[PDB]
C-alpha cells in the first residue's frame, strides 16, 4: 500500500505489538511490524479494540512463562519428527506470539510468512467469529483449499487455508497475484471481506 496508509497502520500496531525483554534484532522486529502494517486497517483496529496483543519473542516459544506449559509437547502431526512446541516459532488464535527472525517460510514453519499467518488466525477467531468455519468459506475451501499446496494440511483444515490465504493476500503483490490466479473465489472473498 501507499506509504501513508502504512504509517497509519504502524501507529495502530504500536498499541498491539509487544516487544520482548531479552535481546533481539531490532531491525528485523521492525520489519515484522512493517509486514503486519500491510493488513487492512479495519482488521488491525478491530484487534486493538479487543485488546489482542501480538507478542514478539526473543527466544523459544516455550521459554515464555505463559507458554511454558507447552514444553516437551508434541504438536499434532509432528510425531516421530523429534520436534516439539519448543521448536514452533509462532501461534495464533486467542493470542499471538511470534519468534523474531522466523518470518520466512521454512524457519520452523510452513507458512509463506509467520506473522501474517498467525495474525490471520487471531483475526479469524477474534474479529470474524471463526469465519473460516462458515458455510460460505467451507464451499470455497472444498473447491480451492488445496491450491496453495500442503494438501494434507491446508487442504484438510479450513482454518489453516484461511490463515495461509490471508497471508498471501496481504504479504506483497506477488503473493497477492498468485492467490488470485490459484484461488480466485478465495481472493474475491477476502477482497469483499475488507470492503
Ligand atoms: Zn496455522
Amino acid at each position: 500500500m501507499d506509504s501513508t496508509t502504512i504509517q497509519q497502520n504502524k501507529d495502530t500496531l504500536s498499541q498491539i505489538v509487544v516487544f520482548p525483554t531479552g535481546n533481539y534484532d531490532k531491525n528485523e522486529a521492525n520489519a515484522m511490524v512493517n509486514r503486519l502494517a500491510n493488513i487492512d486497517g479495519k482488521y488491525l483496529n478491530a484487534l486493538k479494540q479487543n485488546n489482542l496483543k501480538i507478542k514478539l519473542l526473543s527466544g523459544k516459544l516455550t521459554d515464555e512463562k505463559e507458554y511454558a506449559y507447552l514444553k516437551g509437547v508434541v504438536p499434532r502431526g509432528w510425531e516421530g519428527t523429534g520436534k516439539t512446541w519448543d521448536d514452533v516459532p509462532g501461534l495464533g488464535g486467542s493470542t499471538v506470539a511470534l519468534r523474531i527472525g522466523f518470518s520466512n517460510k521454512g524457519k520452523g514453519h510452513d507458512a509463506i510468512n509467520l506473522e501474517l499467518h498467525e495474525t490471520a488466525h487471531a483475526i479469524d477467531h477474534i474479529v470474524l467469529n471463526d469465519i473460516s468455519k462458515s458455510a460460505q468459506f467451507k464451499q470455497i475451501f472444498a473447491k480451492e483449499g488445496r491450491s496453495l499446496g500442503n494438501v494434507n494440511y491446508l487442504g484438510v483444515y479450513p482454518e489453516e487455508f484461511f490463515a495461509e490465504s490471508f497471508a498471501y493476500y496481504y504479504l506483497n503483490q506477488d503473493t497477492n497475484s498468485k492467490l488470485k490466479s490459484a484461488c480466485p473465489q478465495t481472493y474475491s472473498f477476502l477482497q469483499n471481506l475488507a470492503k
